[PDB]
């Protein structure tokens, strides 16, 4: 019994490191599958895929053939060059944040959710986080990322952030969990969880 | 120089009582308004009802002549009847949550946003979270409503929880400030945000 999960490219690698190990002492056959977050809903829409768990930040609850629950929270930031004419992360700035470029994740389905989709008017899409920071650094434009993708390039004052004026600490966002109906039942499931959450509650 | 406010039902009185405090000490008149959450950006887009400041868990960042921002974050919890059928609180529940009566509020728009939309298909409207309460200690079925509001219907064993399989320790929600863009400049709001925030963060 082959159990297919998904974690997308803004689970940071802790996140990544406890889903992994709790499968194992139960489940004997694992397939990890990365995606980036703008794929995760359309995936696992997709009847061939088969996927059995996924854990995405993007936002949609009524989907066929799935549940949803909640595993953490996890802080993503608004980074721009730090000479970036926006640096100066006024009201003003948080405001006119849809008048200047945005470096948001394109869809492979061109289709984006309220959570993922690009909020301003001037946008550049990628593929990967990767390459929007590449482009970020290089004064392109600004975009939002997760924290463990930035976290680096702020010491170094690679990078600046600008969402502290929206909310401080960073935006905190949900780390959402869909599972295969089938596996409601399965007490194996049930274990995943309660012992999946309380390791992430360890990390803050 | 009129301010008027906008707190919905779902802001306990605790985030309230911080609102108020802080804007009379550079404003001197001051409007506070209650709203039902399902209707507060309703209320904001009115062009007459000149909303200055709206303060509710409604979500929604595409609005005209109007910023977004982080207050703070508040729980809320999915009730019921400790003798209702869905009382297991299994993962059949959380997913069954969908085939049972919801009572969620009613929106004078007839217009309910993807946060505040009832997930269930068999749904009874009701005004105020009061009105919900009744019918769910009545045993008519499931909402959703604050913690304040359900707090100390708990102890008293009136009502249950259910969430705690979907969300445990209840169902972080955010608090976003909705403030006219007239209103970025003015220092007065600069202090207002510093001083709300930190205080809100005092209470956790
Ligand atoms: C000031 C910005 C508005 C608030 C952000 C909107 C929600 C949101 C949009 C994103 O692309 C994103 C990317 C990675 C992680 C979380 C994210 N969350
Ligand atoms: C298992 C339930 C799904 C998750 C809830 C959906 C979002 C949500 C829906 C609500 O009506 C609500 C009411 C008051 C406070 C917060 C709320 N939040």
């Amino acid at each position: 019994r082959n159990l297919r999960v998904l974690l997308d490219t803004a689970i940071p690698p802790s996140f990544c490191d406890t889903v992994s190990s709790v499968l194992l002492d139960d489940f004997n056959m694992v397939s990890l599958i990365r995606t980036s977050p703008a794929d995760s809903l359309a995936t696992i829409k997709q009847d061939n895929a088969e996927i059995d768990i996924a854990i995405t930040i993007d936002e949609e609850l009524k989907i066929s053939r799935f549940n949803q629950c909640v595993l953490g929270y996890t802080k993503a930031f608004v980074v721009a060059h730090p000479q970036h004419p926006l640096c100066n992360a006024s009201l003003h700035s948080i405001a006119s944040l849809a008048n200047y470029r945005q470096i948001s994740l394109g869809s492979r389905s061109g289709q984006h959710s309220n959570l993922l989709r690009p909020v301003s008017d001037k946008v550049l899409f990628v593929e990967n986080f990767d390459d929007m920071l590449r482009l970020v650094e290089a004064g392109v434009g600004w975009g939002i990322a997760p924290h463990y993708f930035v976290e680096e390039r702020l010491r170094n004052g690679t990078l600046a952030v600008l969402s502290e004026l929206y909310e401080p600490g960073g935006i905190d966002t949900k780390v959402y969990c869909y599972y295969n109906t089938a596996l409601e039942s399965e007490r194996s499931f049930l274990r995943f969880l309660e012992s999946a959450r309380q390791r992430l509650r360890e990390l803050g």
